[PDB]
């Protein structure tokens, strides 16, 4: 019941002995209590805020109604006076320092009974969306639901699933090794999502740990370190085998650093990209090589419509995940499996699901989430959710699309395995 649920969340917040626990409690403290050095110590070292906090506080008093810790990400649902609800969102770095802290109007998602509930909840005028849900079988895929799976859409960090398949293909060939050392240079540093950019120049990291962060933290710097080591040609030549319908859509296969620098840097360089063919684009990227000028404050305008993102259809996503499941099964060391299952993006019912793979991607005007879920008998399902728009405010921070995923998965007995 509502009272039971709120009490359960309050108690769990209090009890949560973890990085998210400590951070969520401290943040709630900012809100419910009556010191800029204590603040500096709780946030990332590269992290106005007192003004922000005064405004948050003005909306209370707050009551905790739900608490959803999920590794380095957490959400707390709050009620304020007169039944108005908000969500406090936390994203942490690898040692539990706060990277992102927001307090925003509540994201409302109903419990789902039918796939039409999903569609009618999700639809937003001005936003293109797509929902694709399948059951994998020896004899092909059973379609459970489909809206526009055939439309190629931008998918942000979903591209890292192809980068991982490319990496595994080369490990199998023996051209790269899991314990091989990669080195962070100023030129290889990208923007968040991720934590590896916060490492010193010259930092030495294994391929294994870099690939782990590339997937589990969607580490952009991690991804770029891997893409650099493999080479753009090796990444691109792999796309056909890894499951992509039209590899020319992702050529040249961009790094995250390239998407950031091209998308929100020099407008003229960006016009030249639009004008150019594949040769001219490769030449433009080569000249753009160097230390980033673009910062996170620069982002906002949409550029995916210019090809400055990573485009694939829903079928492409199913194929790459199924390919990863096969790749993992071949890897007797369990290295691939550990990387893929580190971060499921949600609290999972582990008694139901033996393995869950997950990947999110986002850019201005772009949001996507995908899961592969396999039960203890061996039956696999894949869920692919995508949104694109010409205005970022139509999409928002992604809690909506992720929460729709969560509700589908919560109702798996109705929607996936009925």
């Amino acid at each position: 019941t509502p009272a039971e649920a709120a009490l359960a969340a309050q108690t769990a917040l209090a009890a949560d002995d973890s990085p998210m626990g400590d951070a969520a409690r401290w943040a709630m403290g900012l809100l419910t209590s009556s010191r800029p050095e204590d603040v500096a110590a709780r946030f990332i070292p590269t992290f106005n805020f007192a003004e922000t906090v005064r405004e948050w506080r003005s909306k209370g008093p707050f009551t905790v109604r739900a608490y959803h810790p999920v590794a380095h990400k957490g959400w707390v649902v709050l009620s304020a006076p007169a039944g108005v609800r908000y969500i406090l969102s936390l994203t942490l770095d690898s040692s539990g320092l706060i990277r992102i802290l927001t307090l925003k109007p509540e994201t409302v998602i109903p419990d789902m009974v039918t796939w039409n509930d999903v569609e009618e909840t999700l639809h937003t005028p001005g936003v293109q969306h797509s929902v694709y849900a399948v059951r994998l079988t020896p004899d092909g895929h059973e379609v459970l639901h489909a809206s526009a799976p055939e439309r190629p859409m931008p998918t942000g960090a979903a591209y890292k699933l192809y980068l991982m398949r490319a990496l595994v293909a080369e490990i199998e060939k023996g051209t790269v090794g899991w314990d091989e050392i990669l080195t962070l240079t100023p030129e290889l540093r990208s923007l968040p999502t991720g934590d590896m950019q916060d490492l010193p120049d010259g930092t030495r990291v294994t391929v294994r740990e870099t690939a782990h962060k590339m997937i589990a933290l969607s580490d952009n710097t991690g991804a770029d370190l891997v893409a650099d080591r493999l080479g753009r040609e090796v990444v691109e030549r792999s796309l056909a085998a890894a499951g992509h319908h039209d590899p020319s859509l992702m050529r040249p296969f961009l790094t995250s650093h390239e998407v950031f620098e091209l998308g929100w840097g020099d407008p003229e360089r960006r016009a030249e990209w639009v004008r150019q063919d594949e040769a001219g684009r490769r030449e433009l990227l080569e000249k753009m090589a160097g230390v980033m000028t673009v910062r996170g404050s620069d982002l906002g305008a949409t550029v995916h419509q210019l090809g400055i993102d990573w485009h694939m259809d829903a079928f492409d996503v199913v194929r790459v995940l199924e390919g990863l499941l096969q790749d993992s099964g071949r890897d007797t060391s369990g290295t691939v499996e550990e990387i893929l299952t580190a971060y499921p993006g949600l609290l999972i019912d582990e008694e139901r699901w033996r393995r869950v793979y997950f990947k999110a991607g986002s850019s201005p005007g772009v949001m996507m989430f995908c899961w592969l879920l396999q039960d203890h008998a061996g039956i696999s399902y894949v869920l692919v959710l995508r949104q694109s728009a010409d205005e970022q405010r139509l999409i928002g921070d992604g809690l909506f699309l992720r929460g729709i995923g969560a509700k589908i998965i919560e109702a798996e007995a109705k929607l996936l395995s009925s």
